[PDB]
């Protein structure tokens, strides 16, 4: 029953979280400017908490969260003495209002950023570069590229990832003649590959793979257990972690991909295997069972050893300008379903990602020209009608650059 309790709390942390961090930018950008508010209520509902600060703010909170407001001061709206009086918002200038109505929407977004620059330090999960079928008679067959290997690096430039490494790809491709990869074979040594790229030019449709002949897909490896989970067919059975399944029904394997045809293809249906355990060759028998989701599937209840996901670490500043273009992606996705109407992860890490994507819907359509929003504002400000600065920021960040580089030739042989 946690689930409902679990989901609604999620959901009420997510809405609460967002609503409050607009109210708060509008609230900081008033702050900042001496335009003092009147009213930070966040949420619907029955108020159930109301504090006023030195000044005379009430912070209001109510339990239903899918939208707030801050209410500063109108001579229509109220009316305050000299003493608070260009304090007003009405009666402070129509520059002002600008980044005052801008402050919301905006600030979602950088929410976003945060989000995504706290997901993208802390890591990621994402699928290993794993080829699984080298096409016959392609560049990458007359190379004799190992089929079955994870890609470690294209030219140097090391790849952790499928995207990383079609980028990688796609770079050097028509830049020069050949191309060196980096590969890993199973079982043995990282080596390199030399892909010979001269003759070939442009395919005008295909894969960019198939036409070098990469065919990925899942990781594979040797049929050793890394997890063996209890009340399992696998743990019934005897099957231990460490051990390497030799043959199966007499059939000898070499690949987990093996030993997963002889497990899905055969459930409730007993095998009898053969495997190296410390040494020593002994035979086990394990009854696949019917699997959950498809009594078609066999299922015994285990992991592979080897690892199969790779982790991205990011440091500060390379892990803001990623979350910043995450934002902008965002952005765009959102507006191409706007233009319509006219991936296992790490526990919390996906909420995260949720939270920042609804953050950047939310900024997004509450920046629109309707009727009662912030961007109805902006528009309203929109069509009714420093440089020193902007040249001096980019002279002092190159300057920066030029000097952290030079310390970051000495300070930071064959
Ligand atoms: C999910 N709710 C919303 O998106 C609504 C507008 C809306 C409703 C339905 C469908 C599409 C949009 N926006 C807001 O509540 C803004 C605050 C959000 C961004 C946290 C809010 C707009 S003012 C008011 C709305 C209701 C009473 S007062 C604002 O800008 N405060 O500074
Ligand atoms: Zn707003």
């Amino acid at each position: 029953m946690t689930d409902f309790l679990y989901s609604i709390f999620g959901l009420l942390i997510l809405l609460g979280v967002l609503v409050t961090f607009h109210e708060w930018g509008h609230y900081w950008v008033a702050k900042k400017l001496g335009v003092k508010a009147l009213r930070f209520s966040v949420g619907f509902g029955k108020p159930i908490w109301g504090r006023t600060n030195k000044h005379g703010t009430e912070f209001v909170i109510a339990p239903i969260p899918l939208g707030g407001y801050v209410r500063f001061v109108d001579e229509r709206e109220g009316e305050v003495a000299e003493a608070d009086l260009p304090f007003a918002f009405n009666r402070q200038q129509v520059w002002k209002r600008i980044l005052i109505v801008l402050a919301g929407p905006m600030a979602n977004f950088l929410l976003a950023i945060v989000v995504y620059a706290a997901v993208y330090m802390m890591g990621i999960a994402v699928g290993k570069p794993f080829v699984t079928n080298v096409l016959p008679n392609t560049v990458a067959a007359q190379a004799n590229f190992p089929e079955n290997s994870e890609i470690l690096s294209v030219d140097g430039v090391q790849v952790k990832s499928l995207e990383d490494a079609i980028f990688a790809f796609v770079d050097h491709i028509d830049d020069d003649k050949t191309i060196k990869v980096v590969v890993k074979p199973l079982n043995q040594e990282p080596t390199t590959v030399v892909l010979d790229v001269s003759q070939w030019q442009e395919p005008d449709e295909g894969t960019i793979f198939d036409s070098l002949g990469l065919g990925f897909g899942r990781v594979n490896g040797e049929p050793s257990l890394g997890l063996v989970a209890k009340d399992s067919p696998a743990e019934k059975g005897g099957l231990k972690v460490g051990d390497t399944v030799v043959s199966v029904n007499g059939e000898s394997i070499s690949l987990w991909s093996e030993f997963v045809s002889f497990i899905e293809n055969n459930p409730g249906k007993p095998l009898e295997l053969i495997v190296a355990r410390d040494g020593y060759q002994q035979p086990l028998v394990v009854t696949p069972e019917a699997n959950e989701r498809d009594r078609t599937i066999g299922y015994l209840g285990i992991s592979p050893a080897f690892q199969g996901y790779n982790v991205i670490n990011y440091g500060f500043f390379e892990s803001f300008g990623k979350g910043a273009e995450q934002t902008w992606v965002m952005v765009e996705r959102i507006g191409s379903f706007l233009g319509k109407l006219i991936t296992a992860q790490a526990g919390m890490v996906a909420f995260l990602l949720y939270l920042a994507m609804i953050s950047v819907n939310l900024g997004f359509v509450n920046l629109l020209p309707i009727p009662m929003l912030d961007g109805g504002h902006l528009m309203y400000y929109l069509v009714e009608l420093v440089g020193i600065i902007l040249v001096l920021t980019i002279m002092a960040i190159a300057l920066f650059f030029d000097i952290n580089r030079i310390n970051q030739l000495e300070s930071s042989f064959q």
